[PDB]
């Protein structure tokens, strides 16, 4: 490219950056929701529907309109959210709602300055500086869990579903807020599940939902995955997007191997990307992935003097690290439902 | 006709793009972009050592920069380069031309999203006090622009203004802020007398110290609320830079500028280049960015004060109308081709008494 072209590109980028933010706001406010449930309408009409300050809404619509998400009729002075677009930005779109992931732009922006300090000074930014994250992660993750865990993900392991039905001891490591555990515990009443996280927040949350639903077969424990006394205690262990952000990932992978009874199974769902940089160029979401890794997944590990592999550790490294942990039978799967993650299946001999 | 499959891709690209912004915003603040411009193809290690920064962070930054396509990468030799054509628009060496500066605003708007959202629900707005890093940055980049072209480009737009100031005329700058404007003019025009007005004492005191330090007798500063001025036929010349749309009571301020001017006096108000019609702004670069800073900042700061909240994109048609409401029956709107972000509204006051 030449110079004129870059500026256009880079200017457009700034406009896109702003657009992202606007979408996140539309999500959190239910504007995007409200508009999907509406015909063409005026700023005041849309504000009234959403139960919001028209003024704020008016400017929102402006940005959305220039960014070509919303459509405004110059003649009638009404705005409209094209349906083909509303099914990609609304809660009702289930897993398809892309407005969720835009929330991360602001969340990452919140620590730009603390991050820049680590470029100069080393160390990293701890989890406690990202209070909003648990909720976003739960939501981002929750989309794929409700959509696909029980009927798509668990069936990737032959006979696992049957096994659960029969009864088995199952553990979710780095469980977060216990969503997957809650779904599985209702789904398989004869199996007993335990979820583990080092957060009080997550354990509280997962711990709570179960209290509410009376799911006896769900139980929650706070532990650090790098140090555990579980030996041969689980037939099945899952870990959903928790490995790359660990401080001592190889150790957790050893700790998983020990806690599995022989013939047991590890299902690690982690981000899909190459461990080689060149291979990620022009792939959608890579720039977003590296950003988050730098501003979150990469730094939170480093803050504990950890490994800091980041979000983009990749397939190659991830697999050979399962090899190193003792998993001699390892296969990688993917699903249409989740474009982001690989689904690594790893077995322990009997 | 755009297809949903198609939108998804555009919006994912958008998602990628926001991250790319932040990376550049970081690269500039870190001094990384500046650093690479001065290097030959090098390794993540070499680049981090060259910049005096932590390699691991530099590496994550480099990766995104590579995927975003800004930075080029020879995987064969594990080296990166910043192409000269790109280095040009992201380096501090471009002074005012550095694009990288504006990227910093993604995080700055990021930092207030939660408070802004609350506003949708409860009204009011986010107070000016919560935006210190934002203010200091604007002022730093305007300041370069003033250094770059105020005397040789901006003032000459007002026909016969260089002479008026050369001979010596009574000048005021409203919303002077840091005061860079006042300094440059008072340097270039020893004959004229300048006054800087702002209501932030910090700024006022600051300027006064700067004035005295440089020994400029002609420069002066005062703390006033622009909306509460009682000045009457004090100034031959009044300059206002990008400080009207943010006001609580803009109409009043314009009415106060009319009143403070002498008959035969001139107002130069610099403000954002946009239409007041929404339709007109679609397809014009940066429209989205501006509507965003407005909702996210310029609009709310006013609303916080029960203000007008006209916003960053109040536009030309509304600005001109407002001037006339204020009393100016003679107004021309100038543009400079180089500057695409601002309109230079030149409003003249009638000579009779
Ligand atoms: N050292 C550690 N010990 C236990 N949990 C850890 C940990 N380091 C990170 N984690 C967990 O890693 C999780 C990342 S996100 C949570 C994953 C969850 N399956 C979901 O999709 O919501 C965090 O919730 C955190 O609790
Ligand atoms: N009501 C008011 N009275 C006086 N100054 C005001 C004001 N409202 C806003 N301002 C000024 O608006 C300024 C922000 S913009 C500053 C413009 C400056 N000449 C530049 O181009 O860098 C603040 O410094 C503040 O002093």
């Amino acid at each position: 490219e030449t110079t004129e072209e870059f500026g256009n590109r880079f200017v457009a980028a700034i406009d896109s950056a702003g657009l992202a933010i606007l979408v996140s706001v539309g999500h959190q406010t239910g504007l995007l929701d409200t508009m999907a449930g509406l015909p063409p309408a005026t700023s005041m009409e849309i504000a009234e529907a959403a139960g919001l300050e028209e003024r704020y809404v008016r400017e929102w619509l402006g940005g959305m309109t220039t960014g070509q998400i919303v459509e405004y009729d110059a003649g009638s002075s009404t705005y409209s959210l094209p349906a083909h677009r509303a099914g990609m930005l609304t809660r009702a779109a289930g897993p398809d709602n892309l407005a969720v992931i835009a929330q991360f732009v602001s969340l990452l922006g919140e620590v730009e300055q603390k991050v820049i300090r680590c470029f100069r000074e080393g160390g990293g930014v701890p989890y406690s500086e990202y209070p909003r994250f648990h909720k976003l992660m739960a939501e981002m993750s929750g989309m794929v869990f409700d959509a696909a865990l029980i009927d798509v993900v668990l069936p990737l392991v032959d006979g696992l579903p049957d096994r659960l039905r029969s009864g088995a001891d199952v553990a979710d490591f780095g469980c977060g807020s216990g969503r997957a555990v809650k779904l599985m515990a209702q789904a398989f009443g004869a199996s007993r599940f335990t979820g583990i996280d080092f957060s009080d927040e997550a354990v509280a949350a997962g711990t709570e939902e179960a209290a509410r639903l009376g799911l006896a077969n769900a139980t929650f424990e706070r532990h650090d995955l790098a140090e555990l006394d579980k030996v041969g205690a689980y037939d099945v262990i899952t870990v959903f997007d928790a490995i790359h952000d660990q401080a001592q990932p190889a150790r957790v992978l050893q700790n998983i191997y020990r806690a599995l009874r022989p013939g047991g199974v590890l299902l690690m769902v982690d981000i899909k990307a190459s461990s080689q940089l060149e291979d990620n160029v022009g792939v959608p979401l890579s720039t977003y992935l590296y950003t988050t890794s730098l501003m979150h997944c990469m730094t939170v590990s480093l803050a504990l003097d950890g490994a800091g592999l980041g979000t983009v550790w990749g397939r190659q490294l991830a697999t050979s690290m399962l090899a190193d942990a003792g998993f001699t039978d390892v296969t990688v799967a993917e699903i249409e439902s989740d474009v982001l993650n690989n689904y690594y299946i790893a077995r322990k001999l009997e």
